[PDB]
């Protein structure tokens, strides 16, 4: 990582926050540490939130998701490359009226996969599938109200992957805008 | 498997079919033809179905199950070493007043447990969830027409890995009889 | 591991009974096959019993098993014990109709197909195996729906995602024509 | 990791401390490590402590733990993603009215589990097993009065894994509060 | 692991049946070979009838069996059961003209050769591979081109890529004469 | 060889092997055997030659009721080895037929689990208990067949206990040492 | 590893070189866009000179280097050395037009997409993702051949295989606009 | 990790060291090298050794024991976590009247265990047998006089896995205090 | 190969039995049941025993041994290739004036040797300790015995490997005559 | 790394650059990173190429290349122990009259070889093997024009493996100098 | 390694150093450049050489032995934790009178043991197998020196592991005090 500082941390004197590749615990929580101190740094300025992910855990998703919330400042989101499952999740829980896209990028959704399995008794199978429910369903509900759109549909749009142009994403409800250049 | 012939075949000629080991759809088919084939030998003469087992495929274990109650003959049971899960299915279903165990024998029960995963999208987890329940509660609605009891207690005694002695697996209605010697 | 009586299963098979266990392979469908054969051979008046314990396994392995079963002279009737699931499932609702049997614990279950490990290659080789599993999955829901004298479009509705069912509900589906109990009947 | 300090270095200074992922003696002591020193730079200013964790080592969690009530200045906690676990035993033991979740997290709490093994003799066998239940026990204990409930409430509600919305931790008494932005706190 | 009744496949040989199940490797091919050449030992002049269920495999070993049946007496008729992909299609194309047949439900499919893992070595040895390679793809687009009474050109062009066929859509192109659903045709 | 292999020759002389692990299945060819020569000659001696470190309790269970099930005296005789659940069955003979070789090895201890317990809790309770269970059962049947103290049984069997074939004739575990065939 | 003279890489970054070196990764290209970003914001009106040798790699993160080129205002120069093939190759045609070069022993490689691994899952599952890869395989030729000047048809044909293009091919090719041989 | 100067440096200047994990020939050195750093700092004040470690090397535990007991400052010892088997040995060292532990610390001792195992000939394994007899012996010992306790009882109840919470500890005589806060 | 019967069984119409490559519980029993079998032909008739082996496990050849010296019929020894540690033992058990080295044979003895290693408890290791201590005494002691000499001068000659010619081995007291050919 | 700067950053200042081991894409753009900060900082002076390598990846080998003919400074190149395949070729590039190696280095060159394998349709082997003939070819051109010989002589010594001293490498044309010490 | 410099550097400023773990080229060059280093520094005063070691590489370790007695500052020797093999013989080494040992450290003495194997030609094996008889005999020799005591003893006593407290090294003369605390 070249030095001007490093390049990640310069880019973060524009507040720029990258999420880059898989969301984990830990790509999350760098994400959460830098949103919490650019707001620090300054409550009012809008924060860019830049997207380039598959994906990845719940869990760390949601804690991006409930401070780009907490926090004072507007995160506006921008995709490149791709924002898939949590990825477009996240593009989506930006600031209304500053979610974007570039032109090329690729959204994707999809309801909740489970990688490896559910090993144990039938009780504790049962615990987990139903809050695998839950958490599809409130998902779900989320979705729909950052698309502005009835839960039903996001129900029908998620039972398998579902990949969505810019445009498409834009017409869906789930960016703002495509931009092309600074123009 | 030394010859006499390999052993095990010159205990089928005795009506004698043992199972070994894990439930699988392999040995759990053997057992099958070896019931098929003592039924066609002769369909009114009793069979001696000993167990040791811990269990294992549960739709192994049905096949085993649904052919012991087709066929003519009475399926007698014996428990040696230990009778679990699957195993101990088979035990209790073995025809009543001939179900047996020897004094020392291990009987467990439990829910069932799925070892390894659950894995793809909740549509299917859901699906497969619900299938799993529906096998804990027909297993639970089985056992307890075997042992005479409640369904309410089988749901309860199985929750958790229940071991029972010789004497509290008769005592629970799982056995008819604790054998220790030919003595009666 | 067999016991001895001819081996158990050369035994029954002079009972005409034949055995499907386990994954179904080229290997394992094509000994299905030559006992089939040898069957009709040694006598095509009468009746065939193909036993079937499986989860499925390979399609076109389970084609070769299910065009025997129609080719041949004697009616192959199909019994269902542990289970059948997939393609086991399929060659058990192939049975001659009238003589498609389970056992009353029995479990079946239809799907639509599904892809072990993956297609790999260019873009134009993956969209012809594409365009190949489409047929695969329209040819299956069609005989399918044959066999259960059901609609084509129930079919696909009903194999979208995996489907469990009872010997009863099989039966219900048209997948089975009778659940046995116990030996206790039709001599 | 950006640097403004390092990023976490950076919100130190602002008594934010974080646990991340599965605790572990390094990720627990590092805990500790930032705990005591900020005690040393202001012993009587709050100490905020964002847990994100699925939790981990009981004995690893319990030095976390002790640390936090040994100090003087208050450890408030905030969850965010999920306290699971010893993270949600952490999560609880924070100052009381001083614990907090974001909306979306996930809490859940069980009884101990332990796999790998218990290898050796059974006497050997009888000591750990009976440490196990003391274990459990002390757990439940310290765990009900966090929550302010009944002992026996905790026994019922840890047998199986037990999942809580933001919203039922607070009802359960795990949390005091759920933040949705910086206007949320009440009381 | 195998009925005994002699055992079900010797069994099936004194009826003149010959498999030929799964990948084709030196091993399978020349059993097939070894079970032509008895065949037509015991009777040069009766039809061979060979079941094929394969997905390819080794061009060489195909060949072994491909040119035995071509060098007997006997008329090698084909049968294709669930498959007969790349050399499978290849020899299931090549049973006497008039004897090729398929099941119904059977899956045919041809494509130009696939290599091995990979070539390597210096570049003069990659080249002189390489021309190998081609003789033997336009050699099997010739003979199969027979095969089909098609013309070279189409073949070439039809095996660009994988090309599934049905057993009737196998039929029309010339690569069996007719399906068998039962006994009776 | 193949005299007929050599086991099933001395099969014919009512000679039964138990060598090396016990485990499901070696134990239950050894059940197979002894059903096998009680139904040829119910009344007839069997001899039962154990040269084993032991293995799968439950394993080791089914051939201990199965000797005591059938109407053949099964006398034991110790080569080798014989050694936890091997010098179990071992001490289950006949009494008064139970021999070893004047080399034998004979140990003794309480259960060890290999490998672990794992699960919740509540699970590894239940097995405790169980495995608890078996220690004083096999204590007990232990001090039955060495007609000894279930305590001191308790006491020898706490760690490794070793013995010789004098030691173990007069701990009570077998009646005589046979040097050769007098005596 | 790197020598420092600050290290080499962000020394010549001060000249605006961004380079683009081996499998193009979701990190190696965010790296890139970073740097391009990073640049604008030094000066908005200055070329930025972007050094690729590059065997290709994941679509999607070649994407995003791809629209943060047109998105940003310097304009975006593109050189080949090594090699530029498939992803590689589509950025390096995308410079600026005008200010796309490669060196004299260069070698391009143009194809259509292919598949990492394999597909799994459902058939539906395949439809979808198979039909997707179609529409990432017309996208991609049509950029193509927007960045070449060249009819759609030609791309299609021309990436039906793998397609190496010496320097001059390229640059007849219309994927790149000059061959620089030497400095003066 | 954090800088502060990092987090661990920032409290050895307040004279804080800290065993973590399982002992090893290079953990253990690490703190005899901040021992002695300390002593060299201010050969008159305190040191804390906060220790949370499941024990591990004899050897590498009795070198941080002789230095502990060889610079002149007071090596206090605070137990969070854990202290078992050579981690108990070194917190039961500290200076007697300023051996302390958190509330729910968990407090193990037990004999020695050996890892992998004794292989040669007959002659070395005898030889090793007797030294690891000598090393039981001693550390029983060692530990009989800092818990002030006879030689007997530390033999008797080290014979397998003891468990201890930090007020039987105390009872027992391995530390002095247990502390819930600063006012304890 | 068969003849007329495998090889092996062929040679134990001669009553020949061979040992060959390392002493396990299973390769041990065999050669017992072999032995057992050709006394109940006839146990009048010496049995030769064929040793080529570079030893093994002590409890296993203790099997052997005291099947040796069980059995009513001579057993003779044979060592062609080698007899090394327990192969050298139940070369020099054979009995005695029928003991034999064909003229290139390699014969060596040792002390106890575990691979592997004591783990665990300091008292389980002491336990096992003190076993192989015994072992080492008893083995010393028989083959102090065998070979017509006393405890000392074995103690002495087995403190580390020790290589001896058939002529040295003769010497020794180990065996009682080299054998060139059929003289 | 030793510092002083770490040595090679301190060479550098010398304009000395480094080939050492398999040219690989990231070690051989290190060296065009090198080759152009040198001109940056002084295009006039002559650049020290030090090779020590058995070749790698032609395609990085031509990034070297085609950066040492396109900068105004000479790059003069050294041998040092070996210059095998591409490292042979890149020395043999350096600036006519400049070209070096030490007494005792070892140069090698041959024709082009695949590592692992072409794998795939014939259509797509024949594609990359015409590919290979014309880097054959090529490198062959370029090969000559450096060694100032016949093309039909480098395809004829490139055949097999052809190992140099320093004076065959000299006689031959691929490099201009044998140094032995700086006078 | 914390900072203060890093904990070790620090402590090098008292004349400090350390050797932990096995000895290897790597470890022991690391002691010789601290030696080499402290010297240079101040040649008169003494440097103080904490060992806790098993021992390791035979040629590692003279290289640390050789370097000890070539330079000018007494190298005084203190174990902590154990001093084995390798690692006692460069304790025995330290200048006499100032070798010293902690009250509960391990010393360990005995004869060189080949890591590996030695596989070959006869040949080669005999080469070596001489080979480690000189390293053998000069370890005794050097050894017998360091502790004045005769050679036969010092042959005897590392004939097999020998394991001495800190009073028996004392008694034995490997060092010269025990050292309980700074008094
Ligand atoms: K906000
Ligand atoms: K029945
Ligand atoms: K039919
Ligand atoms: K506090
Ligand atoms: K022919
Ligand atoms: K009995
Ligand atoms: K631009
Ligand atoms: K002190
Ligand atoms: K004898
Ligand atoms: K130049
Ligand atoms: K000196």
């Amino acid at each position: 990582v070249p030095t001007v500082f490093d390049i990640y941390s310069r880019l973060l004197k524009e507040r720029i926050v990258f999420l880059v590749g898989p969301v984990t615990d830990e790509s999350a929580n760098l994400v959460v540490a830098q949103l919490l101190f650019l707001e620090s740094e300054n409550p009012d300025k809008d924060i860019f939130f830049y997207i380039n992910s598959p994906g990845g855990s719940v869990t760390a998703g949601m804690s991006i998701y409930d401070t780009m919330n907490f926090i004072k400042p507007d995160v506006s989101t921008l995709c490149l490359g791709q924002a898939a499952s949590m990825g477009a999740f996240l593009l989506s829980a930006g600031e209304k009226g500053k979610r974007f896209a570039l032109p090329n990028s690729r959204i994707m959704i999809h309801q909740p996969l489970i990688s490896g399995g559910l090993g144990g008794q039938a009780s504790d199978i049962e615990i987990h599938a139903r809050e695998l429910l839950k958490i599809k369903e409130k998902l779900n509900r989320l979705m729909a109200k950052h698309c502005d759109r009835d839960l039903a549909d996001l129900e029908r749009d998620t039972d398998r992957d579902n990949f969505m142009s810019a445009e498409e994403a834009k017409e869906y409800g789930l960016i703002d805008q495509i931009l092309e250049n600074r123009a």
